């Protein structure tokens, strides 16, 4: 099949998200689906994880979506925004601008071998 690709995605941090902010990510491609834990009180919050999505249709599979979320211990989390890319081959710095403040993460997509192109279709 042709548009397979391996996907990590690393590094996120975000700017400015607010006062206070208790964020975690939601981040999904496809069926497969990763979630941080929280970093409480803090507008500009990093987090460790590494998230392999392992063999993924890099064409259409996607797209990559991550949410920011504000942990709201008590009542209902509050979605501070979302956004999409559809992944190319690389490596890439996304930066996703919210209503407040920005989200940003990288990620790197290598074809299977044998395929080739910028969403491997060739
Ligand atoms: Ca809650």
């Amino acid at each position: 099949q042709r548009g397979l690709a391996h996907l990590v995605v690393s590094n996120f941090r975000a700017e400015h998200l607010a006062t206070a902010t208790d964020a975690y990510l939601k981040v999904f491609f496809g069926g497969q689906e990763f979630r941080t834990g929280v970093v409480w009180n803090n507008n500009n919050p990093r987090w460790t994880d590494k998230m392999d999505f392992e063999n993924v249709l890099l064409s259409t599979g996607g797209p990559l979506r991550v949410q920011v979320w504000d942990a709201d211990a008590g009542a209902d989390d509050d979605l501070l925004g979302s956004c999409d890319r559809s992944p190319h081959s690389g490596f890439h710095e996304v930066t996703c601008e919210l209503n407040h403040g920005r989200v940003k993460f990288s990620y790197h997509a290598k074809c299977l071998p044998h395929l080739t192109g910028g969403t491997c279709l060739e």
